[PDB]
């Protein structure tokens, strides 16, 4: 068909561009334009090669669709079986180790596969479906959980308490602000609380903050680390992909577990419903988490805000889930606008359902808890979800999404603001 | 292959097991444990056989969808041509002589069936338009109908009057609870008024109540008899789903026809426009009903509620439909929290077109009625309908509930809640 | 093949025999008026059902198995001289637009039944929707002099480019901006323009100040469809009702399909860029339909929004399908099925609107919107947006739908009626 | 809560009501003067509103907004009894005797609550004797 000999072709005059010319910033215009005509060409046929060849690509990593593999071991495993699809471990290292400004975008190439994967009626569920098994992380830290109720991560601290898996966002020098590191601890989390058998209902909640400007108040989230983002940092696989795919569909779907169990040809995923409780503010990927939850409350004095609306990347599934919660005209008003949104306004009971004052916050969670736990309830949950967002719905987006989203982490625009926070 | 035998295995094993254990109540720790196990091995294996089968399956029985079967007779014919897939006309009358309580959860396999059926893209569409079509007892009381303009049925009391087919709901003693005659009562009056060409408009209305409580007062449904419930008497499918993909469809898609008529080539089905006006409250099943109607009119004093959120079955497709009336956050404070909605309280206009005082009332629904005559309402309606209800989206839905529905309709804190009533 | 191109060229050459022989539309007899409406509805009957199962083969004979783009005009020209019967011919559409509608024998209907056909299928549909998102001719040939100029008077639009905003405004002062076919073409042109040109960055859409003698110095937005032009038999089902939904419209949210011939194009097969309309006086009808596809909506403190027909109305275009998603299903009836009309100060009205201001605030504001609206994260975020609003697969089949049940509107006789009186 | 029993409610410190409650003073064609309502409702309610209650007999509900005129809290029926339990304990201090008496002095002066008596004793008379009254009263 000739696709793969042209791509192979052009992603040569990529690396032999890279290898001749200057670094990044010391390059001229004319330089400059000829290597992103180089990235161009390649990223193209990388395109119309997975146009045509996705399926028989993804069939070959997964053994037809029989072997679940995640992300991470997904886009590993193409680019030592597919050399210039997409980047090796070693080609990312390098971009890594590099602030965002001089990054030559390889990540965009990954977007561009994760987009034809997910695009396929075949490889997109199986894939998806891989993405909601539980991780090893999780498996390992299950039975010291069970025995002692407890487990202290570097971003999250977990504790089951009267059924009630609560999770406490703990990064008390930084708002919550969200890291790659911060995403596996929420979905060890996540996965946790739902196998854990002596668990019924979630809770997530900001913890007590530490830096000056908020000392011994609780803070929910300042959304994904700017600072982190600027310095190269933040994965496009490892933070912006895994989190969509992972613990917040997690959230809406439970983890797939392995036929193991009673009831498993009714029930392949264990489910359960989530309370989230939104002290100070909510803000970026930490707003997106609020369209997920079963129930959601709020201290009057709290905002939510997907601010970037000039500058910024995509605020994940926001644009998927807040049209259905708060209407066309609203969902752009915070979306392309950056309308921040206040507890006391009426609008936030588009998306919060109990606002309350800080004295009265903490009993009123404590009930919100109570009221969510029968089998209901679950069978309930899973029917709205169902309805609410089709599983063709949450692909065909995440899809797009992939590469949309790996093209604005490479934004010019999104590069300056950054750097400036 | 392989899934025939063992499934048939599975199910003899169920049969011994039945024959030779004490009867249900009498049973042991043991025994329970036993029978529950020897029921999910089979049930596990109706879902495998069919999740390969399910289409030869449906071609057999309905002769490569060439002969529209409604659901009592699928599940019938099933039956018969696939000894324990599904259960006997026998097994039944067993199940439907006990408590729901001491039932084995024989309907469980029906779930089964009909999920997999209506997961089907070629089986699912033809057993839904097997539901549109006309019942016979309708086609069997529509010349008198037409004649007379009048019928009494056991639970409704259907009339036409100045072009309007007023169906009223009158039993009288229990606020119009609902059973399984009352289903083919109301598909039955539904039937009529779409053939009846004199009918232009239909109208829901619950009838003037005779107990004690309610003497003298309107009342529009108490939503399902959960003493029937208690006692054995509430069919998964003559009742849940036939009333789901049979009169309730036919409100939003109307009634397919044969080739018999002009302009069948662009209008297969006779849609008509409804308008309900609710009197006292709407639970349940009667609240559910309101989220299919073109024109909702309630009386001052009503209320509107789902409120079996602890311990109940699953209300229907007010899963599938309220959240697109009231957004995820209301949706799910009143399925998943009971939150009960108020005529008077502004969240009750996401539901209602109109609240009158009881007094202005009837003349109110008058005069909506003369409001839907033309055809410029049919076609706006079904091009409403249409986009707000996908023919995918509905049976997606279905499929999943068939099982889920079952499930519940079987589940030990629903038997409990309902023989406390 | 199996029977049914035979029996409707059969069921079509008994009209053609009926028509030739009986008298004309108004001198007919019940008996004959009864003849012609059976051997009619035979015939499109026998459309429907041999496009059932041949539309495909249809299709790629007219397109060359979907490697050639056509356009709605061409497609259904192209199909009436490729299978005679299936849909009329541009003589046999001359003289029915020669009637006024009552007149009318309604072969645009076949253009209706065919129309749905091609949108309902998974190949030939989508092939059709980029065919319609491609810039239109009449664009590229004037887009070196827009680029140049900034600037472009139509009949019914006046563009013009004026910091990197495309100002498309509604010019047709004696009607309060009533739309017809050149209205149509005048404003795909237009949205066109604006997308192509790369000095544009963002969109607008406003009515001209207005002439006629009841308006005499006040902006009006829309007024909807030329009601005299659809009784006197001028709005045409596929280059008004169609081309609008299809064309322009659709463009307004997906963009302009180009062709491979910038970098990118493997990420951004389209052009898209933000809409903002502002609407003086009312928005009614075809005019309120627009609304419901831009980035921000700002609206004079006195206007209202209206699709007025409910009793005797066509369908209000794409109304049914994006309305209920902005308003909820109680709403959405009130408006379409019983006429609600809402008006700007009312809290319903932010369902629809972003913003309302007073007349003497209305230009600033609009203005200082146009600032808002101007980096690459609105375009993907929009673009997102978009896609979760309405799928592809949910725009096709609600317009595959549409393409028949407003044919048949068209020729309803309450419509008829309705207009005539107008 | 209707008549005498409405206009009572114009007079506490806070009022609670069950959701499906509802408060009128509905003899606005052929009945008497509601008491004191005349007086006071104005200042809950407005003009408007106080017109449309006691002219035309609008009956309010009480989980419309406008039940917060008249109305500090709206319950459930079996939530009731335990916000009624909490609303008792929030009223105890001196604190609020000393605000109440100030509040009072402030909503209603005595020479306003004089000259609005004086007048009521003999209209209401009047009414009490009026013979749409007698009529509308005999069919009840
Ligand atoms: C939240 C604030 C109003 C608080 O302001 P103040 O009250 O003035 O306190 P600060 O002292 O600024 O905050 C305290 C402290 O937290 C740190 N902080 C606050 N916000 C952040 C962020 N976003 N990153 C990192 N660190 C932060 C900052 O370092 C501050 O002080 P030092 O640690 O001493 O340097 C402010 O910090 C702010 O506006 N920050 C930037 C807001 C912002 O743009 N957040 C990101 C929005 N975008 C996303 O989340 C994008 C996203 C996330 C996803 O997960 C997925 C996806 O698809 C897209
Ligand atoms: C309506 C009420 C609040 C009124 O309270 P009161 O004024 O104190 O009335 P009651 O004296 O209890 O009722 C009067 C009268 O009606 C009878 N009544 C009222 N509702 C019912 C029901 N649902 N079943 C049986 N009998 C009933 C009640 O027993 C009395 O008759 P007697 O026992 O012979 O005296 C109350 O009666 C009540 O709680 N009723 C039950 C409401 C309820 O839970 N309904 C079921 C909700 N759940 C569904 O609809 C489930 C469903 C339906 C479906 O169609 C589909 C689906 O997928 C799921
Ligand atoms: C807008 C009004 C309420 C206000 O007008 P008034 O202030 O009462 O002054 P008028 O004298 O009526 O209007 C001034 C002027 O414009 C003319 N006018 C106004 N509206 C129209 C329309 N729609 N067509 C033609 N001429 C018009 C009117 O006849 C006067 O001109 P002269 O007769 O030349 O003096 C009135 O003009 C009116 O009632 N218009 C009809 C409203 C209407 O029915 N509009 C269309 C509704 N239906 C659709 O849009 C259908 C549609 C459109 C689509 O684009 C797509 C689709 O799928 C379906």
């Amino acid at each position: 068909d000739g696709l793969w000999a042209a791509l192979t072709e052009a992603a040569a005059s990529v690396e032999k561009l890279l290898a001749t010319l200057p670094e990044h910033g010391a390059r001229s215009s004319a330089e400059r334009a000829e290597i992103a005509a180089a990235h161009d060409a390649a990223r193209a046929l990388r395109v119309r090669f997975l146009d045509t060849h996705a399926d028989a690509v993804y069939d070959r990593l997964t053994d037809h669709r029989r072997v679940h593999l995640r992300l991470a071991e997904l886009v590993e495993a193409a680019a030592t079986a597919f050399p210039g699809l997409v980047p090796t471990q070693q080609q990312l290292a390098v971009e890594r180790s590099l602030p965002q400004a001089a990054k030559e975008g390889h990540e965009i190439d990954q977007g561009i596969f994760l987009r034809a994967v997910l695009r396929s009626p075949l490889a997109g569920p199986h894939l998806l479906d891989a993405m909601l098994r539980p991780t090893p992380r999780a498996l390992e830290l299950l039975p010291e959980f069970v025995r002692t109720g407890e487990v202290e991560m570097e971003a999250v601290h977990l504790e089951r308490r009267d059924g009630v898996a609560r999770l406490t966002m703990c990064r008390d020098d930084r708002l919550n602000a969200e890291d790659g590191q911060q995403v596996d601890d929420m979905e060890t989390a996540v996965d946790l609380a739902l196998l854990d058998p002596g668990v019924r209902v979630g809770l997530l909640r900001g913890g007590v903050m530490s830096h000056p400007r908020y000392r011994g108040k609780r803070v929910f989230s300042a959304g994904i680390n700017l600072k982190y983002l600027s310095q190269g940092g933040i994965s496009l696989v490892d933070f912006l992909m895994r989190r969509e795919l992972g613990y917040i569909h997690k959230l809406v779907r439970g983890v797939l577990t392995n036929d193991d169990r009673p009831g498993w040809w009714h029930s392949p995923r264990i489910e359960k419903p989530w309370v989230a409780a939104v002290d100070g503010f909510a803000i970026g990927g930490g707003a997106q988490l609020l369209l997920v939850f079963d129930r959601v409350l709020a201290s009057s004095d709290a905002y939510f805000s997907l601010p970037a609306a000039k500058e910024g990347i995509i605020p994940g599934a926001a644009n998927l889930r807040l049209g259905r919660f708060a209407g066309p005209r609203v969902s752009r008003q915070v979306i392309l606008e950056g309308r921040r949104i206040w507890a006391k306004e009426p609008e936030a009971r588009l998306l919060v359902d109990e606002v309350v004052e800080p004295d009265e916050l903490d009993a009123a969670i404590e009930r919100s808890l109570t009221r969510l736990d029968g089998d209901a309830v679950l069978a309930n949950r899973r029917m709205l979800n169902l309805a609410d967002e089709s599983p063709d719905g949450f692909r065909a987006y995440m899809a797009e999404f992939a590469l949309m989203q790996a093209l604005r982490l490479y934004g010019h625009d999104v590069i300056d603001k950054v750097g400036r926070f």
